């Protein structure tokens, strides 16, 4: 038998009933009424140093667990501190709820403390951004916003709700507190149409070099239906930064070191929960010169962008993949192309991984960042199980080296399609609190690190067992290198030889500096035994990542990378 | 003139408009402009977080009156500015943010960092545009610069972004017009004599006139304001945004009598000041006896919440001088002002003296007021507070700072927006603007963690700042609201962090203080070795004035409980 | 493929996507596209007011299921569409508006008609963009077309504009991709069997199940809906947007029992229908006994106001069929449905009979119900109402129309938006879509004055419409609220205008009727001579159902007084 209670109590209850067991945030007066109620219900409060980091932690939680996560921030600068992290979640299509404080209704437009247009600022990068002015309707609005965060009436992504403090304190009569709005809801499961399933299976049977490229929507599955389709199709398989870990490394389809060869030669590109954005050359005929196109997703955000499918399936991707696998029951696939790529991939990836253990110092006498990945690979099955480890990468050159150097991980997170520097520490904290049994390892550039370094404090106060490894090359180095190479003028891209280990120790974390690459395995072993911990690696400026070599820093007219841009320029003059 | 890329013409526009430094953080989308600024000899002050670059621009413009410039790359570079842009918008500070953005051919296709920057910033800018016509970029820059001053709006931040393909396009020489490149003077609208006369009539009829200053008054040197105070007999209050205009010894300057002035004035004259929550919305509940007059060069300081019986829209100096002239032959009645001044002398002097001996709290740690006591004791020894730029930031620390900082050439703080983390970026902007003297920033530990890594910026660019941290291991004004009013403290504690160690890790001088008697020495050594941080282990057992008045509770009608109580009584 | 201008490629995209007509009003900014459509043989239906062109597109898409297209020039051409765009957005109707806009070089310089079209339309469109990259225009068109269907949003209007310099730019052939030119099928997401089973379980447990249809059900042919009604024993209500799916004689069809069904159902099943104000917000105050199930192909008809114990997101036909199949072996309990059906037969038959003899009001003029009586009497004589598209518009006239129009192949009206003036533009779109039969639009005089000049469009394009005007010299539902509830009638009277004369002035057949016995003859002659208008001099002494229920008062919680009273009781 419900009673009359304040909006603030109902909001705390809505969240807990929807399966929220933690709220990331930073306290202010505008949200204290909710903050208090969450604590009294036993919801864990993870309080941070910068509200942006709380939204990064929510992001990591939802991406890893599939549970929509929640950040709570006060009016004015509390909300404006979230915009980068909200934009990043919007770009990556991650369900999350930001609850903001805002001034009481009587003072609207009168210059109360922190009256800025939060909803107008956030509308462009949210699925919903509202001020809730009717106490009796707050539960309803919460439940509808939660559904919109999952993608209802839009596509998956962040939502924003704010409740004027006078409304937070208003009582709601029990008759208006409806169980259907309080209760957790299951995810939607739209199913494929059998005609579209049949049509894709026909394209696969007629293709000689089918390739699957996965993304976000595939990563919401466990990968088993994806594997069933790979087996039934003979397709080669590429993942992206947002879809690592779905297919065993030894699978005959898994050809991660043959990215260019797959895109150049596939006659049937099958996207699974994946945008054809700049990360896949806009799906341009310039980059996929032979490919017919099929798109499978539970959101048209991964069906209609840049290329249209000969067939497009809007359905739960696991169901779609299983249905197509079933339709290929009596198909004997032609695997010769996939198998030739897999034979070459085995050698290229094994040679690359082996060479990580002995990469030479640069001309400045400092460690090559590849040695960090070499050291991690050497510790695998000794003091950590990389196969159970959540790996995070962030920075410029460091991030690009990380994409090749991180091959075994239960899960991978990074700067995202948005190129959001500073996610490493907040992501590692969200990851470690989600999965408390194993250290989380975040490898970051020094530039990226300076943005969220003070969250080391959060890791210590909340006991998040993270290991942060900093590639300390005294520079925004991928940028420094573009300046030097293409302008003959390096200016405002140098940083200093800062003591990041000392910063970590100043906030009560374990910290150590490494200048000798032979010390790396030991330093990372000690960091793992004493997490939360930072290893500050003095790295070379004389090292170009693959992203560096390919003009990422230059921003060409048509494509993110020079080679792809050159192919696009040729395509325009046919 | 020759044919040159948009990127060159932008660098030239800035330098010709008097820009000698740009704050920012490099990315590929803005490198073409970045390069051209460096080749022209414009100083690039590169930061650790783009938000801090916009804070630095803000401090430069507020102190110098010269519109300042931040430059950031596409996507997260622009989104990292939103708090600092909002803070400048709230404070009405002219500044230009130049963002990178993707090339035109890739619009809406998911290129790297294609988010709607202009839609995000439109609500908190005077202008937010994407510049797609190479030949018109110069024009757009000049018009945006005028709008940052308040043209077609009110003073505040503007945002311009140039797709990278447009940055690289040549402009023919005939389209590069001198009138858009050249620096422009500020506007100087003059008062109408009938409005001046009508204000002088109101002053002659008033027994207890009071002047409250703000942003617009602070754009003057104070001399015209002092002339009107002399001619009117008015009491004088400033606000956080208008400190240092009137000598402390002036018979009108009654800074410890804020409540008595608002309760009893029969003529409130606002000078370039909003009647926002900082002045009780100008409500009759807070000014129960006051007729109202408003003077400003922007209706943002004329129409908000209370209307003037007279409103003057003019350059405020000219308006103040004209009213002073019109009070030729008036003998002002100063008895109320003088009675407040006598009480003020006692109250302010006893308060400042007590700063040198404030007891430790019950937890055995330093009362933050001892930091202001130590700074007062060093005045005329190792620093001239009268020439010093002082910055305050935090919760309880900020409220204590408002009373403890009484001599400063200039004062900056969290602003009407309550923007925590401004201390370090403001101190850097201030120090590079005025390189002759250390700048002193006093901050809460909570606020400091937001922008602490900008200590690195201060060291790399040799900004002579001294940061003093009130390290009370807490968001303490919030922790205190929780404990007092909910009996539940949760998620407002921090730790006993080594902020001296953080500062030393970034190559700054650093010292920790636990004994209040060590403060003078530590501050002396910090001043001699700037950039420097003093980490003061402070008490949680200390309630600021803001704490005692319910700032943390957020009442229905007013920011503070006493004002809210008065508003509830007015409403029935 | 060859190199061709953007303007040609746009014309080709439209024709390939199945567009055989474009509604609009010519201007210089869109002439390049206008010309190319005509050269390709796409019919141009030019109108008197751009709003009407978008109304015509709306009616075309709602009736045919083919996305329709309006094209308007820059500035006032685009701003004239805003009501019709809002109406399509509220009703969730796919349509494309193509606006002109100024060339890129002149952006922000005050060129002719540079207003922010995309900012004005963003809040009421699924997409609103300015297309600045010639090679990407085709792609943008195809993606916008998909978003109009509901992709990345929900069904509704999209807006695209192309600066005139871009319209004139060539696209190389390699960039003209077949996949963007070609027509696309509608999406067909399928139900999950566990959700289908869980709905069938709820139906088996229910004693008084009721199905209420809307937009999404009306995109089907009704056969799957009738299968579920047969298998479930459910009562059936439609709404204005879902008429004609279930034969009137079906044992479930209880259209005169709306209140009894909502009061007593223990299982409300919405089929492609919002629980907006038209269904009492789905409030427990209006459905006090109902569990809720929601079925739709868009969460716009699943999450609003009430959540389902089950929600099915799927093509509604497939969902209905699957649930019918799952009710294999169920014997439904029809006693409640049958008791409503027996009462419905009497009430609806007595009501329809009474339409032929309704008395004149106290002012001696025709009761508008006689118009529906006359149409009923001509059925099977000079027109087949069962094949006729019927349109209603106005205040009291619209409410009388909801009861008086019982046979129509299809029905359109003012919509949930209450958009007065749709009658004539809807009738024109309907008539050009279905050229074999006259379309009959019944309208208030108030509503008609908004779009009356589109009679000219009907004549110039030979749309066989018959417009019947309820000429009560008033905005009468409003005049009646004023008189009853304020004792002051002011600014709601119109005059005894000659609407027949207006119609004849634009070359249409026209007749005025003052004697109710003349209605059958006048409507016969109008049908034989379409396009035609019948101007009926109607009473002000006639309260519609909407009038009696306080629609005009706007209560706090619900659109109607009785529902509002029930909501107030629920709230205490
Ligand atoms: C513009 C600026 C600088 O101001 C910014 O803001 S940048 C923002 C921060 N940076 C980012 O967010 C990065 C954005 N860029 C990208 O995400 C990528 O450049 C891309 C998605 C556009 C392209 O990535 P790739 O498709 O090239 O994928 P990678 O995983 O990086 O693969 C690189 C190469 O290594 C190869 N490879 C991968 N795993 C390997 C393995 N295990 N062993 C050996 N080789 C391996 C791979 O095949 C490929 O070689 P190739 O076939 O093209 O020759
Ligand atoms: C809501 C939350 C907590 O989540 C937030 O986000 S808060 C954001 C962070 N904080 C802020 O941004 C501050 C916001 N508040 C304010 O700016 C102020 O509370 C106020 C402007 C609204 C009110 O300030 P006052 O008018 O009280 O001004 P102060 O300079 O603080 O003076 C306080 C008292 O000390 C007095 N005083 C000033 N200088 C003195 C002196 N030198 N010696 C002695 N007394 C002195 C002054 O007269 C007054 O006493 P009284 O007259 O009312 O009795
Ligand atoms: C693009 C499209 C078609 O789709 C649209 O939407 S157009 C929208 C509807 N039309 C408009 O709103 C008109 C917009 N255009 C204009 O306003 C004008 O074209 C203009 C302002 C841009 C240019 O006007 P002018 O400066 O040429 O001024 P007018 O008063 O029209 O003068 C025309 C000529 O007559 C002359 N003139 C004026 N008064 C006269 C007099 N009394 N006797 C003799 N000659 C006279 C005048 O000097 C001038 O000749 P000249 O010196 O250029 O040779
Ligand atoms: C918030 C923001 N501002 C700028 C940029 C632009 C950028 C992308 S990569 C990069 C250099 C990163 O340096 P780091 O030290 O982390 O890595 P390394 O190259 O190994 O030295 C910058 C400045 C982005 N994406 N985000
Ligand atoms: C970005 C932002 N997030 C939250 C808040 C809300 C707030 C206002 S005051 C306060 C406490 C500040 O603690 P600090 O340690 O600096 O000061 P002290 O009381 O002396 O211990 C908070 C959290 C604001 N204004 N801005
Ligand atoms: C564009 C617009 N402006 C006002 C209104 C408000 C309204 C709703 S009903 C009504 C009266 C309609 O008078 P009409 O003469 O057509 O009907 P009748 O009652 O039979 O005499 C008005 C003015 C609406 N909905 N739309
Ligand atoms: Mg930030
Ligand atoms: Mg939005
Ligand atoms: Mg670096
Ligand atoms: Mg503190
Ligand atoms: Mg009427």
């Amino acid at each position: 038998a419900r009673q009359s209670v304040p909006v603030a109590s109902l909001v705390a209850e809505f969240l807990q009933e929807h399966g929220v067991d933690r709220v990331f945030g930073l306290q202010g007066g505008h949200i204290q009424p909710i903050w208090d109620q969450l604590a009294r219900r036993g919801v864990r409060i993870v309080d941070v140093r910068d509200e942006g980091s709380a939204v990064h932690m929510a992001h990591a939680h939802t991406e890893l667990t599939g549970q929509t996560a929640v950040a709570m921030v006060t009016a004015g600068p509390g909300v404006t501190n979230t915009v980068t992290a909200v934009a990043n979640a919007s770009v990556s299509r991650i369900p999350l709820l930001v609850i903001g404080g805002c001034p009481p209704i009587p003072q609207s437009n009168m210059g109360p403390l922190q009256d800025i247009p939060h909803t107008a600022i956030l509308e462009p990068i949210t699925r919903l951004a509202r001020t809730l002015r009717s106490a009796d309707q707050v539960l309803r609005e919460f439940d509808e916003a939660w559904a919109r965060a999952s993608g209802d009436r839009g596509e998956p992504g962040p939502v924003y709700l704010e409740i004027p403090t006078d409304v937070l304190r208003r009582d709601v009569p029990p008759a208006l507190q409806m169980r259907e709005h309080l209760r957790a809801k299951p995810k939607r499961r739209p199913q494929p149409h059998p005609d579209d399933v049949a049509a894709v299976a026909d394209l696969i049977r007629a293709a000689e070099k089918p390739a699957i490229i996965s993304g976000r929507g595939a990563r919401t599955t466990d990968g088993t239906d994806l594997v069933r389709l790979l087996d039934a199709s003979g397709a080669a398989y590429l993942d992206t930064q947002e879809s690592r870990g779905l297919v065993p490394d030894s699978h005959p389809a898994a050809v991660g070191s043959a990215r260019s060869a797959v895109m150049r030669d596939t006659d049937l590109l099958i996207t699974v929960g994946r945008q054809l954005d700049y990360q896949l050359g806009m799906g341009s005929p310039a980059v996929f010169p032979h490919a017919k196109v099929v798109r499978i997703a539970d959101t048209a955000s991964e069906l209609i962008d840049n290329r249209r499918g000969e067939v497009e399936i809007l359905a739960e991707p696991g169901a779609a993949l299983a249905a197509i696998a079933d339709a290929l029951k009596d198909h004997t696939p032609d695997t010769s192309w996939r198998d030739e790529l897999k034979a070459k991939h085995r050698k290229r990836a094994e040679d690359y991984r082996q060479a990580l253990h002995s990469t030479e110092n640069g001309a400045d006498g400092h460690i090559h960042p590849n040695r960090i990945f070499g050291a991690l690979d050497a510790l695998d099955g000794d003091v950590l199980d990389l196969g159970e480890t959540i790996m995070i990468a962030d920075g410029g050159d460091l991030l690009s080296f990380g994409r090749l150097g991180i091959t075994k991980a239960r899960r991978y997170l990074d700067a995202g399609a948005f190129g959001c520097l500073g996610v490493a520490t907040p992501f590692a904290i969200g990851a470690a609190l989600a999965y408390p049994d194993r250290p989380v390892v975040a490898v970051t550039g020094d530039g990226a690190f300076g943005i969220t370094a003070t969250e080391i404090d959060t890791a210590v106060r909340h006991d998040a067992k993270i290991v942060v490894i900093v590639s300390n090359n005294r520079a925004w180095n991928i940028q420094r290198y573009d300046q030097a190479e293409n302008y003959g003028l390096v200016v405002g891209t140098d940083l200093a030889d800062s003591d990041y280990a000392g910063v970590a120790r100043a906030f009560g974390a374990h910290g150590e500096r490494v200048t000798d690459p032979a010390e790396l395995e030991g330093a990372i072993r000690r960091a793992l035994a004493n997490a939360p911990a930072l290893v500050d690696v003095v790295t070379t400026q004389d090292a170009a990542s693959p992203d560096s070599g390919k003009g990422l820093g230059f921003v060409p007219d048509y494509q993110a990378l020079t080679p792809w841009n050159d192919a696009e320029v040729a395509r325009r003059q046919e």
